[PDB]
DNA sequence: TAACGTGGATGATAATTATCATCCACGTTAG
DNA sequence: CTAACGTGGATGATAATTATCATCCACGTTA
């Protein structure tokens, strides 16, 4: 039973509304020729550019940290919000206008720092004259080979953990591991789970933050990393720096002392929309420590640690 | 221009999916097969044993092989489709007669001699449930079958490789010497098929053409469905074609022309291309005049599946 | 069918509340007024002088009168609205420019010459509300203002009573003979406005339409916001309309086309109906061609606020 | 000051609408009546003859008058309601018992002596609504009915004006001298009702308190619904209250306590306020002990609808 | 040949559900 | 006795859940 979840995930991931003309063929061919479902993959993954604009990559393997983007330059897409711009080589060529990027703020957006991006060029030249299938299949094949070599590089280092739908959103799996890391790409369905990972007995949790039971200097935090009515929060494209401020200056002057004398460490889980079904979920961004407090720029938290230890229920 | 191959492939695999599991299975079959010397068509309209119009998810014309996925009644993207059981090799998915009447102009072929494979996404034959891995097996088996089929054709030297550029060119058809049903021949316009038989025509607007090299044969470009001027039908086996007109007076006046006229007709039916919705003409055969009545119309039987071509005179 | 009036009234007073005290004040004004010969609109989108998009709680088109409720800094979270100060004849409630670009297709009018009355719901801001009696006094004097306005219009014979059935029918405007801004004229589709000038059209899919009885004038159905093909804008006073296109080539080829004629254009703007949200077309005026140039594109200035109609041509 | 009046009025008219035309009718009635010396409640929970929980769109407690909007059952924002026919003095709209079990703690009153006016918004429903004018006519006749009722009450000097500040103050009821069912008396906490009878208390945590000036009387603060500790019910007429326990043993032991204990009880029932969801206590009257048994628990009958209060000792 | 109208599908958001934290009166165990 | 903590009802806050509605998108139609 429950082997249908893999099928549903795969179908829905390959069944998204197409942003590009040649995307579907390349993505599907890569997935099918790979034929390894122990490797989790995401289509149309939102990423954060150095330019602070929101971009997207057509294929994403979180475990291997590998992106695959098809390049059809300029003019062939029909009536979409996407735009064609040049950026760093490790960043995608397709972005979204800042106007439409502010509406998608709640969506899941990650950092591409350290990630490698491969491009598949479908056009011989301008005007969208297609290129013969042979070379495209060559590109796809060498990309796949690179992926496999990466996976091998991970499994020999024993850093590779197999993909399971059922256990990946389960807190107990992370209690058993028991470390929670960025390399594992950890995201949980709700706040109660994240709280229960650290030893809480909580049945449901509606509160914005909770003090770490086994560490007096640490605070479990569930921030919105974008701007909403209550707070103005930002995060650097590298994910190293997080700024927290408030829309009202009364709350701002009131929170300063609480931040300065309060717990100096915070474990950050950011609230994000799921790429499928649009449900609120929480992604682990790291372990941050308090750096400085200004009124203008707000509070500045720097990222000290990329891994956090979990605990059994108390 | 080898780009036409790729454009064709991506557009064929880029159709709006009627079924939920269609895309995955079809694409996996195509990619794992990895033979593009085999022409394939997706969402091919076929005519069942009855008069209803059905469709198959994948079609190989060269091998005469169809592949259909069975997801059951639900998971329907198009609500007007229907789920029914039929003759031994026939698709399980059909279209309502109301919406099939809008599909008259579409290209519709005969599945009689063709073999059909089913992919069972839920329970296969023998009653055993399946998900993921098992499905792949089915696919794999299908692939093997396909491969064997090709081999079975290629050892008998009946197999002819697919080349995009030359298949719509009349010159190659005057060069090889024969136009047959096995090659699955369709041309872009009337002037081309006319040029196959030796005409010099720059453009041809006419419904029919006298054969230059044969006085007893007539080249016909009928609509095999019902339109304003004529009511035409063709049997699911493709052996019998019936023609009559909306006005019975025109039928009565055309009776004598039918009996005293040329007794054989080379038939190219006007059909919509599966892509781009442009009028194209598919070769249905060489037909002989059988009979004519007032009540049920004129009646044509198919004597030959092959016709001889000629160089321009 | 007098039920359309009922449906309209119920749906107008049944909108989702932007503010806490909106419903009470608006409904009390409407009920105590008890005059249905006066058309009224709730949550009417208006265009501020500073180019921000604003909205008014109650709107009488015939009298050109707006009524706004003030509870500051609160505005029923979570609302996209914001509280800022502006012109005396302009509302205190606005929308963030981020949400203003998504609302482009909405019906937005000019408040120039319009009078706005304010209802202050609080005695001590913030927190504690005020007493009913005083608020009712404000509402009463506002209602009296409405009545004396109506009287000053009817004694000048400029007032035309409100009828649901006849207002969307072209024949009534053919009988009246003139389409004016003071009448607040909006039609349900293009075929109707086309038929007002003498066309027999059953359906019209084209943006522009040639005036049958005048060769120098053009019936125009532009989108006054930015869409896929071209970019058009309109000044808050409605005096100036700028027309450009997304591609500069077509602008350059349309430049001479703009220069030779037709030098006059009667404008019906495409707007979303405040109820049921199906495309409708509002008459913005009679504009004349001023300038041809790149960037801001062609510039049209409004020469006339009224246009004469004609019987069907045959 | 009078801002509490404003807050109350706004919150009463700001409830999430159960019906489509509710808001318009209610608001027009309130505004056109324009008398705020009359307390009014919207979406008031009532107990039907048949023990189902119903609701009325507008309720005037002082006049004991209900106003219900009659819509076709087809338009409901809350699909949780149900459309049924009942007694003439009873509303047409009810709630399903499944969620009515969650509504136990809510404030529920008796409609027996109350009169209900209906506003019919649809001429031949389904489909088109009736014209505005007629609806306004119904609203008007209802309003003048209300005014005439108020006049009938002020002429008999049974009417007491509505004041927010003094209605929750025990001292005011000590000054009036009587706590009556007609006055619709509800207090914020047990300490207040205890202070009405002469107790001096900062807070009172106990379920019941002995009447200082009467040894045969007991001030009771029961839950009139079924809870963990006790199972209690009250008749729709409010005349009969049954008291039982989840455990039968405790009931058997409570038999002797009931027969040998104080034979009279002044009942203040614990209810959730219609606004702000705070525990409140409504005066149910003076009940006397009739009988006690294992199966039926104990049975209390209501002897008096009014009780005399006293100054602190 | 292209633009508009219509119904199922998708995402947004109001209305509801359920749990925790804070406050406060009362009671315990520690000197 | 006071000082430091536990216990349970009353009260308020808000995410998670469901429930309901509006917007998006593909297809058939028509100028």
């Amino acid at each position: 039973k429950a082997s249908s979840d893999l099928t549903d995930y795969v179908i829905r991931q390959l069944g998204r509304t197409k942003n590009k003309r040649y995307e579907a063929y390349v993505v599907s061919r890569i997935i099918h020729l790979l034929n390894d479902f122990t490797l989790k993959f995401v289509t149309q993954q939102f990423v954060r550019l150095s330019n602070k604009k929101i971009a997207l990559t057509d294929l994403y393997f979180p475990q291997l940290g590998i992106h695959i983007e098809v390049d059809e330059g300029h003019h062939f897409l029909r009536n979409s919000k996407m735009e064609y711009s040049l950026n760093q080589i490790d960043e995608p060529l397709y972005s979204i206008s800042q106007t439409e990027s502010d509406a998608m703020r709640e969506e899941d957006i990650i950092s591409i720092t350290g990630h490698k991006i491969f491009r598949v060029n479908v056009f011989k030249n301008q005007e969208g004259q297609p290129q013969n299938l042979e070379n495209i299949h060559q590109q796809i094949d060498k990309i796949i080979e690179e992926i496999k070599t990466a996976k091998n590089k991970l499994i020999e280092a024993s850093t590779f953990k197999e993909w399971n739908i059922e256990t990946e959103y389960n807190p107990q799996t992370y209690i058993d591991l028991g470390r929670i890391s960025l390399a594992d790409n950890v995201v949980l369905k709700t706040t109660k789970d994240v709280c229960n990972c650290f030893g809480y007995s909580y049945k449901n949790y509606q509160r914005g933050g909770a003090l770490h039971p086994y560490k007096k200097d640490t605070l479990i935090w569930f921030p919105r990393l974008y701007e909403n009515k209550d707070w103005i929060n930002t995060i650097s494209p590298d994910g190293l720096t997080i700024t927290e401020k408030s829309t009202d200056e009364t709350i701002t002057l009131k929170k300063l002392e609480e931040w300065k004398n309060g717990p100096q460490k915070r474990i950050v889980f950011a609230r994000v929309k799921d790429n499928l079904s649009s449900r609120a979920m929480y992604r682990f961004m790291g372990l941050y420590e308090f750096q400085k407090a200004d009124l203008k720029d707000g509070a500045v938290w720097k990222r000290v640690k990329s891994e956090v230890q979990t605990y059994s229920p108390k």
